[PDB]
């Protein structure tokens, strides 16, 4: 292996764009879970039973 | 492994642009998540069993 | 493994830009978490049993 | 004329992106002009006669 | 006129964003403009006769 | 006339990013204008006949 001039790019999030104008947002909520904005999760590596890589959103009531 | 001029982008985010104008929000909530701005999660590794890397809005009620 | 003029961006975050301009927010809340803001979380490596890395916005209630 | 949490944008120039990558680029001349990067003129007013306002590249042999 | 939480741009430039890499670039002259660079002009107001408000890259040869 | 918390912006130039990696360039010349920088002018009122306001890369050989 070897480069010259070169870019390696595993894994990210780029150029996230978000744009909000005259917004009328209620929200009521009674034990779980409300996302509403923007979420960016960027990982390599995950490993392991039972993960739970990146979660957003989540209700897990055993 | 021998490299000249080069670029690595493991496990990053970048550029993320959010733009609120004139926004009315109301939230209530009991008892439960509620998420509303940006995450930006950039991890390179996460082992291990059980895990939760990188979560955003959860609620875990065993 | 030998370099030159080299560059490496394992685990980052950069270039998040908000943007606010005439925002009513009313929040209430009883109990549970609530996140507005912008988060920015940036690891290298995380190990171990039951681990919870990077969390935002979360409610363990075992 | 009365405003309220406004905007004006006259005479503007913005958001320019030029990105070059393994470029040659030979040039010669001989008493003319030549233009190769990036002009950003921006004017609001220009008045008078036999003007000549924002030239790029010219050559007036009279 | 009367404003509130106002914003007037006459006359700007903003955001220019030039990017070379691995850039070759020979260049030869004889007596006349060579142009490479990035040139921002911004003017509010030029007036009178014969005028030549913004010129770049020019040659007046009467 | 009358402002509160207001902003104006007659006649700037603002933001502007150059970045140059790796470049590799000659320039000959001989009695003649070469430009190859960043140029950033700005002004406000240019005022009277003949002028020249803001020349960048000029010759002027009567």
């Amino acid at each position: 292996v070897l480069y010259v001039g070169s870019k390696t790019k595993e894994g990210v999030v780029h150029d996230v764009t978000t744009v909000a104008e005259w917004t009328k947002e209620q929200v009521t909520n009674v034990g779980g879970a409300v996302v509403t904005g923007v979420t960016a999760v960027a990982q390599k590596t995950v490993e392991g039973a039972g993960s739970i890589a990146a979660a957003t959103g989540f209700v897990k009531k055993d």
